[PDB]
Order: structure tokens, then sequence, then C-alpha cells
């Protein structure tokens, strides 16, 4: 009802697995703003932030030749196998080496395509000292057929260091195009993996089917949904934004972990006791408000860029996919109104439609009621265009 309880009352609307700080540091946080201390509370936020957006993540990726380590570390980076800097080491081996692979837009993300524990002479534990473990958040381990002895080997290995790794069961498309002249057809790929676990001593494991090719019809969605989770609270901003945005509700997550980003640095930079109304601007605010559109789009596959390779995709021009959305021209100039009105214009309309997100008299700095309004119209564009990207398609 006061200030400190709408502080952590906005992480309410996020359910524990979606939040972007720990509950705990949460309550540290109103406890030092009930106990007034600006210092501390300034600080704790400050450093939060300090700590969300310096996490580097750091995913192996293992299994067999042929598996589908390739495509996978493509998949999430949200490339195509042949675009420019894609994972395209199909048999590489010109050196049983880790090789790693950085997210296009969203650094501190690095995939390691790791050579498969069969390419090497290296026992269970010689193999992970060599690929430098210690290094890694978590494993992707991926099989082809049900899994083999050597991804077992080398989970128990990893779960033995107190890592995170994951059964990922790729190719499945390629095992439907078999049984079609799905139902429980994935039962038996099910099955098969979850005996050969059974086969090997450790109980049944969670595994995830999928495939490469039909990037967002299966287990792929619960995946990335489950290393989010499983990640440290403030290791999952900056991996959440780099995922692919294949559904509404992975571009919706997007935006909740984002909005949350939003009101820690709104409440970071000190609230204020004056309406918002942008009646002067100032070049410093709209350097800082180009860039986080810009960071936006990129996050929401809505950038310039992503617009160019969409309309050879639809073989129309890039101004007529921008027409189709309303980001591309937040800074577009115009003779007929300056980029202040425009952005007047937003606050008014935001503050209309969800009042100013705090108690009476107390609202954030102009610039974060216009990232929240940035953050909704680059989040409506990803779904208007992927929406648009699903009609086209070859069913
Ligand atoms: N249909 C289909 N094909 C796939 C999938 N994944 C990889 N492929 C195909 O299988 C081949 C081998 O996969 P690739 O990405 O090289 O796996 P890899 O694990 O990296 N091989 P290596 O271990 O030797 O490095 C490529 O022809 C690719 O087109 C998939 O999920 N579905």
């Amino acid at each position: 009802n006061d200030l400190p309880s709408s502080f952590t009352g906005y992480f309410k609307k996020f359910n524990t697995g979606r939040k972007i700080i720990s509950q705990e540091i949460l309550n540290l946080i109103e406890l030092r703003m009930r106990k007034g201390n600006i210092q501390l509370t300034n600080s704790a936020i400050s450093d939060a932030l300090k700590e969300i957006d310096s996490s580097v993540l750091n995913v192996a990726v293992t299994g067999e030749t042929g598996s589908g380590k390739s495509s996978f570390i493509n998949t999430l980076r949200g490339i195509g196998n042949e675009e420019e800097g894609a994972a395209k080491t199909g048999v590489v081996e010109v050196t049983m080496e880790r090789h790693p692979y950085k997210h296009p837009n969203i650094p501190n993300v690095v995939f390691w395509d790791l050579p498969g524990i069969g390419s090497t002479n290296f026992p269970p534990d010689t193999y992970l000292e060599k690929m430098k473990f210690y290094e890694y958040d978590f494993f992707i381990i991926i099989s082809a057929t049900r899994f083999k002895k050597n991804d077992i080997d080398i989970a128990k290995a990893i779960s033995m260091m107190k890592k995170e790794f994951y059964f990922v069961r790729t190719k499945v498309d390629s095992d439907i195009t078999n049984e079609a002249d799905k139902e429980k057809v994935l039962q038996d790929i099910r099955l098969n993996c979850v005996n050969t676990f059974r086969e090997n001593g450790i109980a049944e494991p969670p595994i995830f089917l999928l495939s490469n090719k039909n990037v967002c019809h299966y287990d792929f969605p619960v995946l990335m949904d489950k290393l989010i989770s499983d990640l440290p609270i403030y290791k999952r901003h900056n991996f959440m934004v780099s995922l692919p945005n294949i559904t509404d509700s992975v571009i919706e997550k997007k935006r909740q972990f984002l909005k949350q980003r939003i009101w820690l640095e709104g409440f970071a930079a000190d609230l204020v006791n004056i309406i918002p109304s942008l009646t002067f601007l100032l070049d410093s605010d709209l350097e800082t408000l180009k860039k986080s559109m810009k960071f936006y789009r990129t996050v929401f596959g809505v950038d310039e860029t992503s617009l160019q390779r969409l309309a050879r995709d639809w073989e129309i021009e890039v101004d007529q996919v921008e027409a189709m959305i309303k980001s591309p021209a937040v800074f577009k100039p115009t003779d007929e109104e300056t980029i202040q009105e425009r952005l007047s214009r937003y606050i008014q309309e935001f503050c209309l439609a969800n009042g100013y997100l705090l108690p009476k008299n107390s609202f954030l700095k102009e610039i974060f009621y216009l990232k929240y309004y940035f953050l909704d119209m680059v989040t409506e564009d990803a779904k208007t265009l992927l929406k648009e990207i699903c009609l086209k398609l070859g069913r």
C-alpha cells in the first residue's frame, strides 16, 4: 500500500520460475526501505542489477557425431545452418577440440560444441577435465537413437560435479517420416530412451524429444522453459532475452523479465513527485531511449536486419514489412511532428492505460514510462509478425 510494499508488490504477478531477482533479496530491500537506509536500499538494488547484467552463460552441448549438436546450437542462437556465423560444423574433427559459438546479438551467452566422448580415448573423467567441465553452467546431452552408454556415463560424471545436465532426443521429425503411409509413435522414443537409462543403473530421467527442423512443436518449449527455471535466478534474464521468439508465450515471458528490469532500474534512479509530461526531452535521455528501443527490437526479432531477412522470405519490400508494425516509426523523422511531441503523446497514452504504477504523488522518471511503452510496442510487433509467419507455412 505504501512505497516499500509497492516496490516488492510489483513482483507478485510473476510466478517463482519467472522472477529476475530472489524473494530473499527482495525482502532484504523492502527491509532497508523500511529501516530508512537510503544508502543500502539504492545499494542493494544497484548490485542486483549489476549481477543480473554481468551474467555470462556457458552451455556445453555434447553427444555422438551427427546427433544434432550443430543444429541445436544454431536453433537456440536463432540462425539457420546456412546463415553467416552458423555453427556449420558437421564432422569438424580437424581437431577433437571444444568449439565456442557466441549468440549473435546477445553476447554473454556462449554454446560449446563438445567432441563426442567416443571420439577420444579419454575416460568419462579425463574427458571432462580436458573439456573443462568447470567452465559450464549446464550440459545438453544430445542423442539421435535412444542414447548410448557413453551418454549416461557423462551425466553421471556431471552430476558428481553438482552440475546440471539435460537429455535431449533430437531428430523426432526424421522418425515421423517413416510412420506416415503425434500418437504413441512418440511413446516409442520416450520408451527406448527410458529403457536405456533403466539399463544403466539410474532412475528414469527427464527427456526432451524435439526436432531442430520443427523448432517449436515438441518438448522444445518445455525444455527452454525448464533451462530458465533451473538457472540460478540472477542468470535468468540474460539467457531469456536470447532465446528464439518461437511462441507468443516465449515473447511474453521475455516481456515479463524485461518489465522487471525496468522496474528495478526506475527505483535505482530514484522516484520523483512530479507527474510525467516530457515538456523538455534532453539529449542524454533521447540517446538512452534510442538504445533501449534498439535492444528490445533485437531481442524480439523486429530490428532492421531481421525485417530485411523477412521481406526476402515473403518476396515483399522492407518498407512493406515495417508498415505491418509500429516500432520502426518511433524514430523515423517527420516534418509533421517532433520526436518530443511524439514521446510526450506516448507517455500520456501509457499512463492513461496503466496508471502511474505507484501510490499517489510518487512516479518513476519519464524515461522509464517510455521504456515500458516501447517494450509493449515491440512485443506486440513480435506477436504480429510471428503470427503472419505462421500463416505462410507448409503445414
Ligand atoms: N530431420 C532432421 N535432421 C537433423 C536434425 N538435426 C541435425 N539434422 C541433420 O543431421 C546431420 C547431422 O547433424 P549435425 O548438426 O551435423 O550433428 P553434429 O552433432 O554436430 N555432428 P558431429 O558430432 O560430428 O559434430 C545434418 O545433415 C542435419 O541436416 C533434426 O532435428 N531433424
